[PDB]
């Protein structure tokens, strides 16, 4: 693990304004522990809604992630295969829908997605793009899944990554800082959200 | 939590099939630069893969990293981790090693984020050959690996992760990786048991 | 074009998919976004519909779809105001009923002209293996020719149903139908295209 | 015809900083008659020339687009099904090479790509969005290909186009003049180039 600094991995990722906000399915099955999971999940949930009313006191752009299959399973893919109860998240089902302390106001976007990531086959990018985001907090759950792979993507659509290490929890807090290091070492700012906002 | 929330389910093998060898370049290979680890070895042991591929008709495709000689698309993957900017068009460490060498009508994805389909035309290239299933072999796993198979399956590809056949510059980085796609995003398992199941 | 090599056939492939693009209550309606001849190509596409149902192929409808707040009003929705109108259950922007989905169908929802941008439906048509993506919809030198070129570029063959595309004014719509067969798709009737597949 | 304006199309597109010029395919094959070129592509090459001198003092971001396939046609396609001629575009091919006129420098980005669109199976948006562009100059050809390709994409991807209405060129007028029509009708700001640096 020397050779992360030997070969120059986790170089700061310095910061830059317009900033917006997204976050990547805080929904009632993944805050509930007895569906889709609880480590520090419950947690980070509720910390991320002094980021939320920041967001919305700074005027920053926000986008909310839910992942949503078609009632019929129209859509259900190598995704729902592996991880075979992501079906069962339809539009009207309880289970998909963002959770009451974090729910959408004003024109904040939500966008659907039926893979891991907030940007994959969804106008993420292009809805930051059209608002001009530099730099992007990013806030949600499974650390190790939807936040991870939705952080990569934001690398690469050409965003300054924020990862708020206290507004991303996982079922697992093993894999949780696993991808917190990752991140860290290469696809993001990684800070807890105090240091964030300041 | 992971079993009695239904992860972990088997993602059954699905001819036609495919194989994506992703950066799996000098620079990659070489410890002096960005190699390390057991990457060494997922090398050697790709080799294997690649014949048996070359013998069965596969689509074959590799993945390179590159950035424009000018740093033109100099990027945020660019901001943390430096060194990426050095892997140029011609720079000999962005040429595939010599022993997995490419043949044939064999594709040569170039690209400048960590994933192999990310702002590339992998998916096309494959979706055109009707592929159902991709073997992947590569570095790093905790990188470029693990992006290429999250978006593969996002796609519409099932991934199979040849275990032995990805490498990474730091144990436990690879160990975290491989357990995070075996759970969500892949097949994961053995040259031996990739090649004769196919 | 036929100097530089333009306009080569471009061969017939199974599985066959079939894609219906934005064929709503909202552009079959002349008052609304409607007119021309898309109402006829509506027609004609039930018959397709009726044999990619019989034939067993991958169906896929598109719908243009913004949010109710207008959070997602993109620039699309600057030079065309009128679609921040087609919101979820805005009746506008519903399919067709002569058209109506059923079970296995896939209703793509966008906010832009191609029914493969920021969708799914590359990796949907990707992970049933279809080869070659039957076309109709409206509008033909809008949302469909959109489409049409997006699938050739995600690897489809695209084979644009001449009869069963729609648009508001005939010189857009036939010179669209030879760009697509010049340079993106094989362009044929539905009755040809039925027997060919 | 009427009815465009009845139902609301064809409405202004203003102009929204900072800029960025595209330059889509203006390569010697497509300059060149007895090859891809042909109609007003010669005079819509020189006319470019006054944009792209004006977008480098300006400080405009710049991308340029070239097709390129591989050398072994493994990346032949369903577009150079339909246009076999695509396939001879190779990247050390005279006829791929931007003309002289248009010279790209500096941080200008250029865009290898096997489809119509600028933005498709590339980095393109990702490269305007880091650099916050908000409206994009396009120019080009073909007209009734490539460049509506592109301004379509442009346009998708959250970025105000601007079709160079003197610097996009076809081989012939009738497409050329459908063409602009559409994208003066749904996509883009269409307007002269000195309209449009004024």
């Amino acid at each position: 693990l020397g050779s992360y600094e030997r070969q120059g991995f986790g170089a700061a990722l310095p910061l830059k304004a317009p900033y917006g906000l997204l976050i990547v399915d805080f929904v009632n099955g993944f805050a509930d522990p007895a569906q889709f999971g609880g480590g520090n999940i419950a947690a980070a949930i509720e910390t991320t809604r002094t980021v939320l009313a920041a967001a919305r006191e700074r005027g920053w752009a926000v986008a909310h992630s839910r992942i949503v299959y078609a009632d019929d399973d129209a859509d259900g893919n190598i995704f729902s295969i592996k991880v075979p109860g992501m079906l069962t998240l339809k539009e009207h089902a309880p289970a998909s829908a963002i959770v009451p302390q974090l729910a959408p106001q004003a024109g904040e976007y939500v966008v659907r997605k039926s893979t891991p990531s907030a940007f994959y086959g969804t106008m993420l990018a292009a809805w930051l793009a059209q608002r001009g985001v530099q730099t992007l907090l990013v806030a949600g759950a499974t650390t190790s899944g939807c936040v991870r792979a939705s952080v990569v993507d934001a690398m690469s659509a050409g965003f300054r990554p924020l990862v708020l290490s206290d507004c991303v929890g996982d079922r697992a807090l093993g894999p949780h800082e696993a991808n917190l290091f990752d991140m860290r070492q290469k696809y993001a700012a990684v800070m807890t959200h105090d240091e964030a906002l300041a």
